[PDB]
């Protein structure tokens, strides 16, 4: 009556046969899981990667967090904890909060209590946590190559479900990206304590994500399917409009805690789960999610993109343009990079890339015709992929340019995409230059190579 828990999301227990190939399995459950936004995966009982670490030599800098509903927080980017000293702090905190041993505090109660304390202005509970990509002071919880390994660790070295491997796995089109986009393709490590929370969000470029809980107390999740993303945003806009004022950077995105019952009252479908140690949660493209930790724990998560995602990735960049939001990478650049490697591509990949490329080319044709009729006549080839990203964003909409852009000798170094030709400066169009990566005649043979590889 104070808190009504959302219905449970789907839970999968694949056989060893199904579990062998992660991407085939994900594709299998997709028609179910994409209806709920999140889903949980229980590995076969055998599958138990060796977690081993020294709690005294792993150090990290803690982030601090206030727990207030609808209050703005900034997406993550001093002091120092070891894994042991943080664990001691976290267990003492939970123990003193409930005056109970930690394992006897029911998960139902922590959930009820979380939503009570974030709503009450009178309570000012703050908590700490760890969040960073893997490094020398604190590294992956999965086995990696270096130090000699035991026969069990090397079994799990090349698993698909070893999350270090999906940044470079082939069915993930993110693997082929040449640009170092560390924040996005490398795994993040998360050290939780009781009530530490991740706000409502979707992934950059509407990618998938996958989260593994290595050990410790459970992680509670709320998820919304991708088809309801904009319903959720309209509810958020009405109840907390400050979160929507234009962000200066992509290191200035604002997010918040919000009760799922509030969303359910406004007809947004929400699902929940408790993720325990040894379990995976998977999020689908544009599926909103949030949650909190029940106690001291350690998780590891990574973004990825299947061939299924390619059309959504294009729609997402279009959506970023309307919103004037920064991109993490150029989607078109990624497509052309794969086309240029067509001979070594997986054939299903090749077929799906070909379809996206065909849309890209037809859209680019129409845009070039439009700017020609605006009086832009001069043109020159330009290798956009050699420019630092901050040197090739459209002045107006902030999109990362790759296929083409307009420049002018008047504003040296500035660019606009072909949608915003009128937003560069006050000179007449004949002083402008179309800068392009490829002619249409370069592009049709690149697409043809994909067609041949796909057969
Ligand atoms: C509070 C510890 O972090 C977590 O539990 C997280 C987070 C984040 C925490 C802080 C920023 S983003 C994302 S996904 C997950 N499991
Ligand atoms: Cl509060
Ligand atoms: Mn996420
Ligand atoms: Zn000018
Ligand atoms: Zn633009």
């Amino acid at each position: 009556s104070m808190f009504l828990p959302p219905p449970e999301c789907p839970v999968f227990e694949p056989s060893w046969e199904e579990f062998a190939d992660p991407f085939a399995f994900i594709h299998k459950i997709r028609p179910i899981a994409e209806q709920t936004g999140i889903c949980k995966v229980r590995p076969p009982p055998d599958w138990q990667p060796p977690f081993a670490c020294d709690v005294d030599k792993l150090h990290f800098t803690p982030r601090i967090q206030r727990l207030n509903e609808l209050e703005a927080q900034t997406r993550v980017k001093a002091r120092d904890y070891t894994l042991r000293t943080f664990g001691e702090m976290a267990d003492a905190f939970k123990s003193d909060y409930f005056n109970m041993p930690v394992h006897m505090v029911p998960t139902e109660l922590v959930e009820k209590e979380f939503w009570r304390l974030v709503s009450t202005i009178e309570e000012d509970v703050t908590v700490e946590y760890g969040a960073d990509i893997a490094s020398k002071e604190f590294g992956s919880g999965f086995p990696v190559r270096d130090i000699k390994l035991s026969p069990e660790e090397e079994e799990y070295l090349d698993s698909g479900w070893n999350l270090n491997n999906m940044p470079v796995m082939e069915q993930s089109v993110l693997a082929h990206i040449t640009a170092d986009i560390c924040g996005m393709k490398l795994p993040w490590l998360y050290v939780g304590m009781c009530f530490s929370s991740f706000c409502w969000h979707i992934e950059d470029h509407w990618s998938y994500s996958i989260n593994y809980l290595h050990w410790g107390e459970p992680k509670t999740w709320y998820g919304v399917p991708g088809y309801a993303a904009e319903q959720l945003e309209n509810v958020m806009k009405k109840l907390a409009p400050e979160l929507f004022v234009s962000q200066p950077d992509l290191l200035h995105q604002l997010v918040t805690i919000m009760n799922p019952n509030t969303l359910m009252t406004h007809e947004v479908p929400v699902y929940r789960t408790n993720q325990c140690a040894g379990e995976f949660v998977i999020t689908f493209p544009r599926a909103y999610h949030s949650g909190f930790n029940q106690g001291f724990n350690f998780a590891e998560a990574v973004n990825f993109c299947t061939v299924d995602w390619l059309p959504l990735g294009r729609q997402c960049v279009e959506h970023y343009r309307l919103l004037h939001r920064y991109c993490v990478f150029s989607h078109d650049e990624m497509i052309c990079k794969m086309a240029s490697k067509a001979d070594v591509l997986d054939v299903v990949v090749a077929s799906t890339v070909q379809k996206d490329m065909a849309i890209m080319i037809e859209d680019e044709k129409a845009l070039r015709e439009t700017v020609r009729k605006l009086g832009v006549i001069d043109s020159e080839r330009m290798d956009f992929e050699l420019l630092p990203d901050d040197e090739r964003q459209c002045v107006k909409c902030k999109t990362t340019c790759f296929m083409s852009a307009i420049s002018c000798s008047c504003k040296p170094g500035l660019l606009v995409c072909l949608h915003h030709v009128k937003e560069l400066c006050s000179c007449p169009p004949y002083k402008y230059k179309l800068r392009y990566r490829y002619t249409l005649d370069d592009l049709y043979p690149m697409m043809n190579a994909l067609k041949l590889r796909a057969e």
